[PDB]
């Protein structure tokens, strides 16, 4: 009866994902909201950075919109989505709030507002596929994604965003429009207001310089930025002050405003409506169509269904992915070398060779391809490269069988006359 | 006067060069030439307090015989350049001009080198820029302080694996571990009620964070196993937040009077812990202890490798995955063409009229192209366009060879036809 967080996407110990359809259906398919267009707000990013903490202040705003003091009473504990200190991850999978909010757009549109809290990336229990799936899904479902970052916007942040969004793209319909809508770079604990002011305007100037594409820029840097711009219709940045050392280090801290830095609260009171004001709420769109709560449930099911199978390629650790590419490239190089040299010997316009001599040449050329494959430095491991070396040897054996038949025909076809 | 010396330069065109004259001036002096060397380096993400830390290491190295080495509380912090702001400061690799001569417990007189490095992941650097600095600083130092913020996350572990693997590949083959001491320094640790500030809380924390289990997922296991196999001594120190003045006040100067006391307390444990003569390990490479002169030779050799050898250069996660996806698809699509052409014009198959053979090839080539296009790949058709072009070009080359094999089955086809046509 009382409102609370609802586990909607479950991530199990075996790294499998399961959707709680009953709960999702309960919330988004009720008669009161099912036919309404939907605004979905999500927060995502690294674990332990205050994502759920933030969402709970968004809840205070949603519940007390017409009040000037929505931020709460100063002795009131912060509740909603579960948050706490400690070095271990808290939120898992994807949670939504059980109460859908009905908000009047300035035109008169009665839209429904969904709030989505997510499992943090880069925890020690999770595989990269786990983190990417949760990040992609929230981005594919939300119309406003708050990318929660610590201290700065680093190049590895941009490359992770790129990886995660591209993974989302893969499971989506082909489209001629931008795949996603609003992205907010929220920088927590910004330490340089004297370089860029706290808030949206300092954020805007900061992010502008961060994502700017220039002709002098190395292609690797250009491309990640181009990808990001291509993915989102609106991109903004908000620079938030540190909430104070007590918020971060006191195990008894409760979310009470009286224990939070004043300049934080001041910028917080600007941040939330800036994200969530009736003016700012963009209705979810997928490939050119405004999605209702009913439609969102459908896409949520279809998307997770794709991530549950093996139709998509999955993201892998940095060393593992480079390693595969290293080996796949080496296998192709070694095989093409063997092949080119065999054609010089038993191509169609070359004379028939005695079988034993063909075999002797094959064995020499094969061994040279094996040596070539082995001499290329690859990440990561001669033991990672075993499966690929073995594939190379067997694929070359298969090619040689074709070459025997080709060689034999030069003798056979002539005998038949 | 002593000051920081720029030794490794990263050019604005992303190539690498060593300032050999600067290096020789320092490490080839008659005083230190043949001294066994200890090299202390700090590496990690930009703007995290690396240079700042090293300047406190400088104070210790200069005032060991003093009661209070940490300094007067009203004295500014100098040495390696540091500042606030969100833009990176340190570039390439710099070292301190003064080599410190210290006596080890066993009575050796070793030379001590301090090395400050360019922070990783700035927006000016390619991944290869960041990887090369990190790797070299690891390959040169006997003690690598890995400087992190707030936590040891999984992306930090994967970056360390990526960077150390890149270093390892440019090293002489060995059966021993490639490196020596690694310290996970966690800046702004927020949970002393869970793991204490300092080396003991850090030890217990990192023990759980890096523990290998044969039951956890392969990729979690393998990053951990890689890190353990790379270093002979791995440690962890949890440092408190220095206070908001240090992090946020533009007028902050490094004066201890403006730094949180808890940080100072732990800083005064950290530095002697890192730099105590008992624990200062002498640089070894491939089982041999290295002198100062010998360190320079290795620096030049290592640098040369990154300049001119075939190495698997680090790529962004998307880039790497996308290449693998495309390479596999090309291979598969190409193999499908080959197999099906062999059913049509393999050596044990009859001659085909050049026009029949042409239309089979055109049919099968299109089937392979569509096979290639049908497979889901990171990331995009644009990324794949060059690979699709490569596939089509390679299939065209196979077709040319198939034409030659087919002709050899009936060389006289055209000539006999022209003769029978006249008759
Ligand atoms: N330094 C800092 N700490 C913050 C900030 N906001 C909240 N915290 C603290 O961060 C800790 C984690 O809060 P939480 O909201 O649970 O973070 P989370 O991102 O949801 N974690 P998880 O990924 O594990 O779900 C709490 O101790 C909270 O007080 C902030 O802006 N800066
Ligand atoms: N939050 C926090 N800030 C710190 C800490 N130590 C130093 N700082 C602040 O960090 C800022 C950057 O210092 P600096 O030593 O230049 O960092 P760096 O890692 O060398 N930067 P770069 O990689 O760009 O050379 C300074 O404003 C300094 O006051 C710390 O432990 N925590
Ligand atoms: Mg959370
Ligand atoms: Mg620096």
């Amino acid at each position: 009866k009382k409102a609370g967080p609802v586990q909607v996407l479950i991530v199990k110990d075996d790294h499998s994902f399961e959707l709680d359809e009953t709960a999702l259906n309960r919330i988004l398919l009720s008669e009161a909201v099912r036919d309404k267009e939907v605004v979905a707000v999500s927060v995502a990013g690294a674990f332990r950075k205050g994502k759920s903490f933030l969402m709970d202040f968004m809840l205070r705003y949603m519940y007390n919109q017409e009040s000037v003091d929505w931020v709460g009473d100063y002795n009131e504990p912060l509740t909603g989505f579960s948050w706490r200190g400690g070095s271990e991850r808290e939120t898992t999978g994807i949670q939504i709030w059980s109460e859908i909010f009905l908000i009047n757009k300035p035109d008169g549109k009665k839209v429904a507002v969904l709030l989505m809290d997510t499992q943090g990336t880069f925890d020690s229990q999770s595989t990269l596929r786990d983190s990417a799936t949760v990040f992609a899904l929230s981005t594919m479902i939300s119309s406003i994604q708050v990318y929660n970052l610590s201290q700065n916007v680093q190049e590895d942040d941009l490359q992770h965003l790129q990886l995660f969004t591209e993974y989302g793209r893969l499971a989506m319909e082909e489209t001629f429009l931008k795949p996603f809508q609003s992205l907010i770079f929220l920088v927590r604990d910004w330490s340089f207001p004297y370089e860029f002011s706290y808030g949206a305007d300092g954020g805007a100037k900061f992010l502008e310089k961060r994502l700017k594409v220039s002709g002098n820029q190395h292609e690797e840097l250009q491309n990640v930025r181009k990808h990001i711009h291509s993915c989102f219709t609106n991109i903004s940045c908000f620079l938030l002050p540190h909430p104070g050392l007590k918020v971060a280090t006191n195990p008894n801290f409760d979310g009470k405003l009286k224990e939070i830095d004043d300049e934080f609260i001041k910028n917080l009171k600007i941040l939330i409506p800036w994200l969530l004001s009736p003016e700012s709420l963009d209705i979810k769109e997928i490939n050119g169509n405004k999605i209702t709560c009913r439609g969102l449930v459908e896409y949520f099911k279809a998307y997770i269904k794709i991530y549950q199978g093996e139709e998509l390629p999955h993201p892998k650790s940095m060393l593992q992915a480079t390693a595969e590419a290293n080996n796949l490239a080496a296998v192709a190089t070694a095989k093409d070398t063997y092949n080119k040299k065999m054609e010089e010997i038993c191509g169609g316009d070359k004379p028939f060779l005695a079988p034993n001599d063909l075999q002797t040449k094959h064995l020499q050329l094969k061994e040279e391809s094996v040596k070539l494959f082995r001499g290329v430095k690859k990440m990561g491991g001669e033991e990672f490269s075993r499966r690929y070396l073995q594939q190379l040897e067997s694929e070359i054996d298969e090619l040689y069988i074709q070459y025997i038949k080709h060689n034999d025909s030069k003798n056979i076809f002539h005998a038949a006359r």
